């Protein structure tokens, strides 16, 4: 499919990250990341091997969480998403990361009606990617295909 981080070392990866920026081809999905001021997401190892990923965002006066569980797919640094409501299973692959600073994914419809879906996202551990990292997303997203247009940063979901 696409790369994944070299060597993956799942326990660097876990713990509290921020979601700093996004690129897709479904405009609904940029449209309301882009609107969500969202808090931090957490990432801790699930029962089965794999990850969950629990993100949390503020609506009127107060933080929701949610959780998605990211099975591991066969290969280190490769997963799969089930999304119920969407009847749709997705690839998510940690295609690089550094562990401290930043991590990019590509996510990518698998099975369903949502297999035509496809997501970029940029990690950062801090609530302010540095120029370089947000350099470094944009040059991902356009190696992905990805056109300017559907690169959104998160000011503040991030």
């Amino acid at each position: 499919q696409v790369s994944v981080q070299p060597n993956f070392q799942q326990d660097k990866f876990l713990g509290r990250w921020f979601s700093a920026g996004l690129a897709s081809n479904s405009s609904w999905l940029r449209e309301k990341k882009a609107a969500l001021s969202m808090c931090k997401s957490v990432v801790a190892p699930a029962t089965d091997g794999g990850l969950n990923l629990t993100s949390t965002f503020l609506r009127k006066n107060q933080c929701e969480t949610r959780t998605m569980l990211l099975q591991p797919a066969g290969s280190l640094g490769s997963y799969s998403y089930r999304s119920p409501h969407w009847g749709s299973t997705y690839s998510v692959s940690v295609v690089e990361t550094d562990y401290d600073q930043y991590a990019l994914l590509y996510s990518q419809g698998s099975k369903g009606p949502g297999e035509d879906f496809r997501m970029a996202t940029l990690y950062s551990r801090t609530q302010t990617p540095r120029a370089e990292l947000k350099e470094k997303f944009t040059a991902f997203c356009k190696a992905q295909g990805f056109t300017e247009d559907t690169i959104v940063f998160l000011p503040q979901t991030d």
